[PDB]
């Protein structure tokens, strides 16, 4: 059961960094900051993954605007889902963020986790 955690976190911190990857090798990129994304005040267990998970549609959104996009959201929906049985309300912070601060802070989020096993 703890390997199963482990290897979807892996799996749900390289499609984030396949995303983040892509969005550095395009002016255009100036473009796509412009897209807004809502950030968690602090994430640090699993349960916060909630906050990812409603920011999945936008996420798709600045994909199909730039990249199938429909298929690779819809692989780490799964992902998130299995990873968090427990109703929380998510907190998000007062400031918004791109596209590139939106990636980071959660692949930096799964970097965590692996970590504490
Ligand atoms: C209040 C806000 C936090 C709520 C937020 N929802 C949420 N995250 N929960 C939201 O709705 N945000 C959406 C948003 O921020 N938008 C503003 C930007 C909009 C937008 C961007 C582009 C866009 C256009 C063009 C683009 O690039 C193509 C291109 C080709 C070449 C060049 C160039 O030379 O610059 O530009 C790109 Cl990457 C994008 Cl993202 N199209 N539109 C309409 C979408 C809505």
């Amino acid at each position: 059961s703890t390997k199963k955690t482990q290897l979807q976190l892996e799996h749900l911190l390289l499609d984030l960094q396949m995303i983040l990857n892509g969005i550095n090798n395009y002016p255009k990129l100036t473009r796509m900051l412009t897209f807004k994304f809502y950030m968690p005040k602090k994430a640090t267990e699993l349960k916060h993954l909630q906050c990812l998970e409603e920011e999945l549609k936008p996420l798709e959104e600045v994909l199909n605007l730039a990249f199938r996009p429909r298929d690779l959201i819809s692989n780490i929906n799964v992902i998130v889902l299995e990873l968090k049985e427990t109703t929380f309300m998510c907190e998000y912070a007062d400031e918004t963020a791109t596209i590139v601060e939106f990636l980071n802070r959660w692949i930096t989020f799964c970097q965590s986790i692996i970590s504490t096993l």
